[PDB]
């Protein structure tokens, strides 16, 4: 092992584990799995071999970060066992072709945000790799990040400049320009290289003014995608922003509109 889940440490091997389906939107390999000991079902991702995951591990107590039950190595992978999760945002993008709600990319930025500061707070991590197949969402509303820490347009203004976590705020930016809209933020591009140009190129592709988004809503984003990196704001600021003010306080039915998109 070990498997930790709901409390108690165990030891177990992957092999121990009884695979059932396999996934998934995320792609994987990711398996659907029973663990005997105590009847849970989970999700094991596997990948091939060449580590500090640890801290996923250790964060069972934020509840917008994807839980961890332990890690397992063999001669070829390298198998991660975790929560199962309904599908990554990417997947939300494509299997509807449209834009995803405010409302949702509301409940979906306080959860992003206060994960992001657990990590940086609890475990002075940060975890760089945020955009849209980072953001877990499930049948019954839950919203969480994951994991690992292009990965292009995502990349800050920053970041790219001399060879000397608002680099997060940034990506939280892009994803949501992208995730509000329905297209990427930097439509027209010669991959890869014309991006990240326009990205130090270009202005901040804030939301548009034409499609009925809040003035908190385009006001969150806005911060968010701040060139100069100093004047940018910390999590602490954003998450007294009254976009997330909001988004705390308001019944959002996150969970049937998930299942209901799901129906196509």
């Amino acid at each position: 092992g070990y498997l930790t889940i709901g409390g108690q440490r165990y030891q177990a091997e992957i092999n121990d584990l009884e695979n059932l389906g396999e996934m998934g939107s995320g792609c994987g390999q990711v398996w659907k799995m029973r663990f005997r000991k105590t009847g849970h079902v989970i999700a094991v991702k596997q990948m091939r071999r060449s580590m500090d995951l640890d801290v996923v591990l250790k964060s069972h107590d934020c509840p917008y970060i994807v839980q961890c039950f332990g890690t397992f190595i063999t001669n070829t992978d390298v198998f991660i066992a975790m929560e199962l999760m309904g599908t990554c945002a990417e997947k939300l993008k494509k299997r509807m072709q449209g834009p995803i709600p405010e409302r949702i990319l509301g409940k979906m930025t306080v959860a992003i945000v206060k994960a992001l500061y657990y990590l940086k707070e609890k475990h002075g991590v940060i975890h760089r790799d945020v955009k849209p197949s980072n953001i877990l969402l499930d049948e019954r509303g839950q919203i969480k990040l994951c994991d690992f820490g292009g990965c292009a347009a995502y990349m800050a203004p920053e970041r790219i400049d001399p060879p000397d976590i608002r680099a997060d705020v940034w990506s939280l930016g892009i994803s949501l320009v992208e995730l509000a809209t329905g297209q990427f933020p930097y439509k027209n591009c010669k991959t890869d290289f014309e991006v990240l140009t326009k990205v130090l190129q270009e202005e901040p592709p804030l939301l548009p003014g034409h499609m009925g988004f809040s003035g908190d809503f385009q006001s969150f984003v806005k911060d968010c995608l701040t060139k100069d990196h100093r004047k940018r704001p910390k999590y602490n600021k954003l998450l007294e922003h009254s976009f997330i003010k909001r988004y705390e306080t308001l019944e959002v039915d996150v969970a049937s509109w998930f299942k209901d998109v799901m129906a196509k």
